[PDB]
């Protein structure tokens, strides 16, 4: 398939993860057509988040939106690494926020983020949970609020003096222990989840066709007793040692966009360096389509 | 396996349907040990329904109850035809009610039946829905009340001048159109069900492992529009013409006991005869096990 | 416009009331294709009401359903007189119920009727509210239940020795006093309505575009005081003396199908005759369309 | 004061009870102007109850309605005996229902009556609670339903071979034991009232100015214990032996209309006679005024 305005190819890590790259021409026209709205105008007026999405999609002859949706909702796939030729440097952070906003608002809506007070959040890492030699464990987002998070978007804004730190991904259908954990008696028992109002939901559920989906994070699940706590500790080990995990470099200017129901994500350890600098932007939300 | 007090063999119709026959000795001892409780005492005091179950199970060295449960809950099976050597005539109707009560109360509890005002009901057929030349369509029981019916028990009390009229059975896993109907967009949409307070639930759902189960009856489903109504009418035809349907003679003194979640049941047409007489007893309820 | 399977022409009474007549060929094929479902099967299985609708629509090359909907929802129209060549005698009552059922279930669903215990009701008139010399006052149906009745269907099944008795119709946009009553302070005040649980709603409301619609009947409105009661009594007189009222003979085998939000209906007086016989069928329900 | 269409004079029993008599001319014009509505039309269409009220009031140059309201709401009065010259015989029962309906619907609305299924009820007495030698104890109406009854209307339709049976009345401000019972600790304690859903309210309350009002009947009050029951039994005796009670003959064609908050009513004993005949009509409701 030859698409209008972008190309599409499988990643080096997995055929489940597709790489979508906007052509230089699409990128220039996009930036020109959204220059009248600074990032602040997107912050203030949520309708402009959808408008910039429409602008990008029209520049791709209305082929982008159905491709995004089909890829993210397809159980066999459900993940994209996305970039635009010519947006690849920390000095273009505003342009990166604009691009990611447009893509996200073609498939749904980005929820309010408590860490920033906006629909997206940016974080800066320089040199117990912020240990460089520790892996951030695989998890799903949104486990401690009532409404389901359908997607997670993570964009690399900057990277300096950085060895390691790849994003880690696990698709449930590549996880060799899924069948063992999904069939356990505890799998579909509602458990308490709390951040530091509590919600109750199981670790596993099923999609419309009956296939397993997952809502799990070690930090926010609150086992009520020994039985639950021992089972969860083993679950954790069975995720973290999986042979199906992907290790994905996210270069500056690219972002991962993944279906949060059947992908888990995390982050690899990295080398400490006095002049290390890593900057990320995230957006999480719900799918909505006509 | 040689069981104590009963034998067990697959039916002529399907390996999914097992035939359990209590030996003559078990039958005589059972009747002796429950003779102090007439059927009326079972009607009045629901604990005696469980007591007579315990009596039958003890006579089978406590092998009956786990066999019943495992067979009814096993997706590959989930149906029994049950009888007792020496109970085979309409004059022993009381003994038949006692036997069926004991078996049912080993796996759960029989619900109140509006047609009789008791935990079981008996009906007598002699010569538009009571047409002999019409098939009673395949359906699940309990579709129009809030709590799920897990089992259906149908016992033949009497049969005279009767050609045809077999019980019809369809296990979902023998139904060739299951995949087509379970994946349709309407399959898991809650629909209104009413008898002649309304409840809302879908036609299809899933068991704990994600496999399809069904709660359907043509008469009590109330489609809200053309879309729903046309789809249900086709569903009906796809059930009634299935090649997977079993045709099971139920002789006097035997009863079918089936898992109402993944078996549908109905009844075949029969020949009119001036001196026809058919008498049935039913019991429906929920599973409960330690 | 030449339609496939039916013709369509304005009535002698008003361009707002269109007459739709199924051709003889459509009628014969329709009756052949629904002969396997007697009226009782429609009573028992509500999905078959939609199926017979689909059968009629397919015979009209799928032109009937969009024509019905557009006519009934069009403010300038909203009423049909409908018949089928060859169905015109009391001996074909079953065929008349089948036809009217098919048409109704193409535009929505007919609600349960307390007078019959079915989705339609038939009534037989032979020789204070059943006085022949009295007009049945113009009204809307469904005024004393919570959910809105969108349509009313009234079919003449039989008529013998009958002088007068036409159906009376008033479209709000032909009512010369609408503006006076819709602007009164009482027009949009919720009032109590009860049949002989009470509901509360105003006599007037507005459609989506802001135009007046009405939910009124003299018998079931319960004014709470002198002010309300005097105003309603004048409203009544202003309806009953309107110059915009239509007088429509409904011959045997025809039925009126009207939008109950902006049409009121009633019935004219008639001559007593020892051997008078009039038989009607009604169906009332809600619109539903994809 | 000379009123238009009626005269007004204090009763022989008490200055608190005024007698209002419609003149012969007002009566004839009233009957002429309401002849198009039989009593059945009033039953069917509650707005006509208010319309006939308007007709009577207009014939009294709009002086009747404010006189009715002021008299019934005035604490010093609150009771009327009402009649119309020329309506005085059982053969004019329909005219009596029309008159009483008009008066009542000028001051409020008559509630549904369970004994008749209509807004008024008629009863016929001929020769333990229906003993002739027993007094019907003084009480307030409406004590066992949630909403307050503000007025009681009792009209004599017929009387034959009748000695005694006067209506008994007690205004709270003529009751010598009021102060003793109103100040008791139990006076304002909510008690259970039930007819043969229960409501809870005290025996005494206060009007807007802080003056005592009463909601009491011996038959429907349900004391919860010895304390309540003994106090109520003494209350009863203190009402029934009061020196303030009025004894009012109600002749055929007249009706009492009383404020049910500060008047109690009952009925005196009477002589048995083989050919006794007494016929009453009642209406009870709430006040409503602009
Ligand atoms: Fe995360
Ligand atoms: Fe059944
Ligand atoms: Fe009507
Ligand atoms: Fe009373």
């Amino acid at each position: 398939q030859d698409y209008s305005g972008f190309t599409l190819t499988p990643s080096a890590q997995s055929p489940r993860l597709l790489e979508l790259t906007f052509t230089e021409q699409t990128t220039k026209q996009f930036l020109e057509q959204v220059a009248e709205w600074p990032v602040q105008a997107l912050e203030y007026k949520s309708f402009l988040r959808f408008r910039v999405g429409k602008i990008l999609d029209d520049l791709c002859a209305n082929q982008l939106q159905p491709l995004l949706l089909k890829t993210l909702l397809n159980r066999a796939e459900g993940a994209l690494l996305i970039n635009a030729v010519g947006i690849d440097d920390v000095a273009q952070a505003d342009e990166m926020v604009k691009l990611a906003t447009a893509v996200a608002h073609l498939i749904g809506r980005s929820n309010f983020d408590a860490m920033s007070g906006q629909y997206y959040a940016r974080f800066v890492v320089k040199n117990y949970l912020r240990q460089p030699h520790r892996v951030m464990e695989l998890h799903n987002d949104g486990t401690y609020v009532e409404e389901i998070t359908d997607y997670v978007l993570m964009m690399k804004i900057d990277e300096q003096n950085m060895q390691g730190g790849n994003s880690l991904l696990l698709h449930l259908d590549d996880w060799e222990h899924l069948d063992h954990y999904f069939r356990h008696p505890l799998a579909r028992r509602p458990m308490r989840f709390a951040a530091p109002k509590d919600v109750f939901h199981p670790v596993f559920d099923v999609d419309q066709q009956g296939r397993p989906v997952m809502r799990y994070i070690d930090q926010f699940v609150q086992p009520k007793d020994f039985e639950e706590g021992v089972w969860l500790s083993e679950l954790s080990d069975a995720i973290e040692t999986s042979k199906g995990i992907l290790s994905v470099p996210v270069p500056v200017g690219k972002f991962l966009l993944i279906n949060n129901l059947f992908w888990l994500h995390g982050r690899d350890r990295f080398t400490p360096h006095p002049d290390l600098r890593r900057e990320l932007m995230r957006q999480r939300g719900y799918f909505a389509y006509a």
